């Protein structure tokens, strides 16, 4: 199986991507990021909790939402492509930094959280090994714009700094490199206007 | 390898009694609690263990976490790393997953210390490691080193931590209560318990017969 992850800010539209994709072909699935299970643990949201709390709660959600991004890949793994919304590396790299950045960790709660992700890694990396990176890239604004229309409760709250932030490291990682990456510009709808993205998709496949 | 874990209380004397048992024999080594690292959080600075002590409805799950995780590592490393050269090997872990969950972790959420989301996120956390790590870390027996509240306490008070001075009678009763249940009443694996409430750091001699007597059935 090929594995191929798909990384972008909050609202890029990622699973409006995959959604596209799934339907193309019999030979590609999908392992969605598991935010269902995140807004609800009757349960607690914890989605919820740490973006109304990000000091308080922030670990537990990192925590969890890197735990559950593993089960749901390690479990997805039973010319096949399997397309990853998300992965280990934006867990740590993008959010995690960010929140340890931003003092909504502690110092303490980032030493535990990547002591756990550098074990988890040693003992699954092998298997969530990346063959490429699709990147959709949207402006900061253009993210903060999609927020508002899917309109989730938990996520309208959201700083514009706070996108920029998430943006520079996508781009610092994906874009500037300071795995194979195709990049695609997702500023404007891209919901029925996808022909060119598919094609630059398969080729992109087969270059790999 | 045999692998078998000493249980107990807070202060019963599971350290005092691993350095014993490792002395003992070249076949026989231990797996310590990790308690080091939590004192001074870094990977393989922050006192996780007196935060938790401090505050522990705001630091309880971030500490069960690690320790759980540091547990796993621990006698992960071990199993793989020790006892090549013995002819009856056997492993003993101070404590084991179980007791996170079922003794401390449930104890925590019980009490309010971990609140319900905390606790799911826990529970689900544990489920998963122990399916992915248990199988390696299965227990062939549990010493139980049993020791009353009382007696917990009145130690804890001797080995002097800072952290643990502020630990109420009232919990290590309930951490008492949750082992009689667990590996006495079975209302919650060979289990053999030994009662540690008189000193045996120099009449140790009975309790070490009592677990080669032990060792054997396994
Ligand atoms: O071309 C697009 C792509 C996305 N969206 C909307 O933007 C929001 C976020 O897209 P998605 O949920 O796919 O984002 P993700 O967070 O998954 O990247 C949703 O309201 C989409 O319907 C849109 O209107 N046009
Ligand atoms: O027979 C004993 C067993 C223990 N202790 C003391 O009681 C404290 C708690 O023992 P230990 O640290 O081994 O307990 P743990 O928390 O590991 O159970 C330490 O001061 C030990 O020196 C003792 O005086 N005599
Ligand atoms: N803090 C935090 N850490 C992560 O690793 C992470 N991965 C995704 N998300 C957020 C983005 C969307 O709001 C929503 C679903 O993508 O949850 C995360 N938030
Ligand atoms: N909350 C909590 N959960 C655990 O799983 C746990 N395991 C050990 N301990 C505490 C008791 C002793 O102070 C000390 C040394 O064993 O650490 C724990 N405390």
């Amino acid at each position: 199986i090929k594995k191929i992850s798909i990384e972008g800010n909050i609202a890029a539209g990622k699973s409006t991507f995959v959604n596209i994709l799934k339907q193309l072909s019999e030979d590609w699935e999908v392992v969605p990021e598991p935010v269902a299970r995140w807004s609800n643990v009757n349960g607690g949201n914890v989605l919820q909790m740490m973006y109304e709390k990000p000091e308080r709660w922030s670990f537990t959600f990192q925590t969890y939402a890197c735990l559950s991004r593993i089960r749901a890949q390690l479990a997805s793994l039973n010319k096949p492509v399997l397309f990853f919304e998300r992965s280990v590396y934006s867990d740590r790299y993008i959010f995690a930094s960010n929140l340890y950045e931003s003092e909504s960790m502690n110092e303490t709660e980032w030493t535990i959280y990547q002591d756990w992700h550098d074990w988890m890694n040693n003992q699954f990396g092998q298997s969530l090994e990346l063959d490429g990176i699709i990147y959709l890239q949207a402006t900061p604004e253009t993210c903060l714009h999609r927020i508002y229309l899917r309109g989730r409760n938990e996520e309208q709250g959201i700083p514009l700094e706070y996108l920029e932030k998430l943006h520079y490291k996508h781009e610092s990682w994906l874009l500037h490199r300071t795995v194979p990456i195709l990049t695609l510009d997702v500023n404007e709808d891209f919901k029925d206007k996808y022909e060119s993205l598919v094609e630059k998709v398969k080729e992109f496949l087969s270059t790999l």
